[PDB]
């Protein structure tokens, strides 16, 4: 699955946006992490075609109640990356330890 | 059943604002945050009206005693918003 | 009881209002919270004037030590602000 | 009964203003504190002039290494400030 | 082994350096730090020459994505450094 | 035994400051902090010209990568700096 992922300098920002990615496309939420300085980021999982226009409208409806920094998205996650990343679905490790 | 919020920098704003929304119509106050920086949101969560009413007032109500940084309301958060933020009643 | 509630940028000017606050009159510090920000802010609930005398003098004392970001009183605090806000009694 | 502060934009601002404090008289350091933007406070209790003398000389210690930002001395505190702010002797 | 870190203002750069990362070459993703202002930091270990290609490769594609404050590799760090820094092989 | 200490903003130029110090002269690095703002400090002891030399090769490392705010030797901590600071060899 595709990486999505907006960042705001602004949680409200963020929430609205992670609300109009969600209703985009076909993407799920699976969380949002802040960093301090008010820097906040909400990642999403898809298609990456799916990914790829919520964050079109995140970084729209993001724009428009405040301060917008940075999206991208990414087709090819390292696997890796996630034990280090909220990039995370629940892949249920310990709930899959049972 | 809707979700306002306003975002402040300063504490004392933030609590001025959730106090006139609350008191200026029927909307109950979900969620408090913080996100670093000197910025921090107070959620409520009532009818689209409700809500549109209180961020009314709370942002106009912090307007005077402080910095204002943003106002919202969200008539339908998405599901998936409330497992992730601060936005339910419990 | 009214809400009497100063914020600072500067833990020093903040200990120093808090201390007139609660020296100017009738009144008890009962919360402090901070935003990080080196924005923090602290709480003392009296008779409404008393909180009035109460900030008065602690905003003054405090601007000689510094920066001061926020003065404010509410005499009657919503009910369910409370339970947002370290703002309680106790 | 003697309540002297230090507050640095720095740690290393602040690690010499207590050495220099603790160095120069009889007051007890008890207590750091942090509080974001880098912004921090030494605490120290003694005589009065003690910790005039011992404030006096660390937040000069620190003018020399950085960042300082503000230098107070309560000679009587009241007893609200010990139960929330960490001047607590211990 | 080797130890090439990258430090961004920004989450997404930092994850997108990572990632270009451990595709870049033969090296591990082993921490992410974090402190305030936004910024966070990324740990990997392996080949000198291949934490090379791999920091390349990383503050590159941050560097389109958003603020990039340093880059560097160290070749041999201190074994001391292990025990304070999360750069150690888990 | 003394302390030098070498406070930044940015944590891979601390890293490199650390590494280089403790490379520089025989010492040992007891820990490191951050206070927010994204300001941070590593701080090593050992035979006090030690730290001269170590400091000052991890101040130079440090001017490189990233931007430094202070360096500093402390050669005779008041031994009550060190319940307070994470200063001790444990």
């Amino acid at each position: 699955e595709a990486l999505g992922m907006i960042e705001t300098r602004g949680l409200v920002a963020l929430i609205e946006a992670s609300d109009a990615m969600v209703k985009a496309a076909r993407v799920k939420l699976v969380g949002v992490k802040q960093i301090g300085g008010g820097l906040c980021t909400a990642m999403v999982r898809g298609d990456v075609a799916a990914c790829k226009a919520a964050t079109d409208a995140g970084a729209a409806a993001a724009q428009r109640i405040g301060e917008l920094v940075s999206v991208h998205v990414i087709p090819r996650p390292h696997g890796d990356l996630e034990e280090v990343f909220p990039i995370g679905l629940k892949g249920d490790s310990s709930n899959l330890h049972h």
